[PDB]
C-alpha cells in the first residue's frame, strides 16, 4: 500500500503545516500537524474542555462505529515550546492520503494548553518519531507509521514541505519526480527516540563551507532551524543590524535587510536554504524589526532541523530495520 496527502501552511509565515486525516466511520476529517519530533497522535475532541476549544474541528468517538475506548489508557505530553495536552485514548480507523490503519491509537484531548487553543487551524498532532516516545500509559502505543509499515510497499515516508506553498507527505514510496539530482542518505540514531542525524557542516551565503559535525533532529513539527550558538552567530554577523534580543526571545534583524542563504551538509552533499526562508517577519504588527528563522539551540539540549531547513529539501524518513534519513535538493 501507499498514501499521499497534501500538507498546507497554516499562515503566511509557514509557522506550521496541516494535513487532512480521516478518523472513524463514517470519516471525520481533522487537519493535523504531522510531527516527526513526537510520537502521539492526539486530537481535539468531544471530550476537550469546552473553554479550551476555539474553532478547531473535533473528533467525536461516539459518532464513530469503529471507535473503541482503550480502557484505562491515559496520555500526557509536554513539548519543547512549553505547550502541552492530555486525555484518554480510543482505537479507531485512521486514513492518510488513501492509506488506512485499523486499530490506531487516537489520543483524545481532555485538556490542551493555551497555544493549542489559540491556533484554530490545528486540530491535533500526528507523531512520526519513534514509538518509544509515545506517552500512552500503562500500555505504550505505536505511531501511525509504525502501524502502517508492514503493509507499505517500502518502509518509508517522505516530507516535501513548501515555502509559502503546499507540499506533500507520501507513505510507502519515493516520488522520483519530486526532487532533483540524487538522494544522499545519512545514518540515524534512535537512542533519544528522534530522527537524529549528524550534518557535516555549514556555509553562510557565498562563504566557504565549514566542515564540522552537527548532531540534530529532523523535526517537521518545529518551525525554525535551531543550531549551536557559534553557527548562529556566524550567520547573523553577515546581516547588518542583526542582534540577539532577550526581550524578543532570539535573533532579530532589520526588516530592510536582504538575508544571505544558509547551506547545511548531508555527507558530501549540500542543501541550500534561500535567505527568504529565514525571514519570519515583523516581531509585532507594523514593526521594522523582523524575527530570524535561524536561532540558537543553546538551552534546548539538542539541535533541531525544523521546517526552515526541511522545506529546502525532499526528505526521506527510512524506517527500515536500520533507519536512515535521505536528503535531496528540489
Ligand atoms: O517537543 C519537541 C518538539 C516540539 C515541536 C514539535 N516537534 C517536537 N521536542 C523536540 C526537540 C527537543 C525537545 C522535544
Ligand atoms: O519554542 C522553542 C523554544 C525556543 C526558544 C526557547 N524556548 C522555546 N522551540 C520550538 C520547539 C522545539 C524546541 C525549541
Ligand atoms: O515565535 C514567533 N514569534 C515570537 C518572536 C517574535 C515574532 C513572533
Amino acid at each position: 500500500s501507499t498514501g499521499s496527502a497534501t500538507t498546507t501552511p497554516i499562515d503566511s509565515l509557514d509557522d506550521a503545516y496541516i494535513t487532512p486525516v480521516q478518523i472513524g466511520t463514517p470519516a471525520q476529517t481533522l487537519n493535523l500537524d504531522f510531527d516527526t519530533g513526537s510520537s502521539d497522535l492526539w486530537v481535539f475532541s468531544s471530550e476537550t474542555t469546552a473553554s479550551e476549544v476555539d474553532g478547531q474541528t473535533i473528533y467525536t468517538p461516539s459518532k464513530s462505529t469503529t471507535a473503541k475506548l482503550l480502557s484505562g489508557a491515559t496520555w500526557s505530553i509536554s513539548y519543547g515550546d512549553g505547550s502541552s495536552s492530555s486525555g484518554d485514548v480510543y482505537t479507531d480507523t485512521v486514513s492518510v492520503g488513501g492509506l488506512t490503519v485499523t486499530g490506531q491509537a487516537v489520543e483524545s484531548a481532555k485538556k490542551v494548553s493555551s497555544s493549542f487553543t489559540e491556533d484554530s487551524t490545528i486540530d491535533g498532532l500526528l507523531g512520526l518519531a519513534f514509538s518509544t516516545l509515545n506517552t500512552v500509559s500503562p500500555t505504550q502505543q505505536k505511531t501511525f507509521f509504525d502501524n502502517a509499515k508492514a503493509s507499505l510497499d517500502s518502509p518509508v515516508f517522505t516530507a516535501d514541505l513548501g515555502y509559502h506553498a503546499p507540499g506533500t507527505y507520501n507513505f510507502g514510496f519515493i516520488d522520483t519526480t519530486a526532487y532533483t539530482g540524487s538522494i544522499t542518505y545519512t545514518a540515524v540514531s534512535t537512542k533519544q527516540g528522534f530522527w537524529e542525524w549528524t550534518s557535516t557542516g555549514y556555509a553562510v551565503g557565498s562563504g566557504t563551507f565549514k566542515s564540522t559535525s552537527i548532531d540534530g533532529i529532523a523535526d517537521t513539527g518545529t518551525t525554525l532551524l535551531y543550531l549551536p550558538a557559534t553557527v548562529v552567530s556566524a550567520y547573523w554577523a553577515q546581516v547588518s543590524g542583526a542582534k540577539s534580543s532577550s526581550s524578543v526571545g532570539g535573533y532579530v534583524f532589520p526588516c530592510s535587510a536582504t538575508l544571505p542563504s544558509f547551506t547545511f551538509g548531508v555527507g558530501s552533499a549540500r542543501i541550500v536554504i534561500p535567505g527568504d526562508y529565514i525571514d519570519f517577519g515583523p516581531i509585532s504588527t507594523g514593526s521594522s524589526s523582523c524575527f530570524g528563522g535561524i536561532q540558537s539551540s543553546a538551552g534546548i539540549g539538542i539541535n533541531i532541523f525544523g521546517d526552515v531547513a526541511l522545506k529546502a529539501a525532499f526528505v526521506v524518513f527510512n524506517g527500515a530495520t536500520t533507519p536512515t534519513l535521505g536528503f535531496a535538493s528540489k
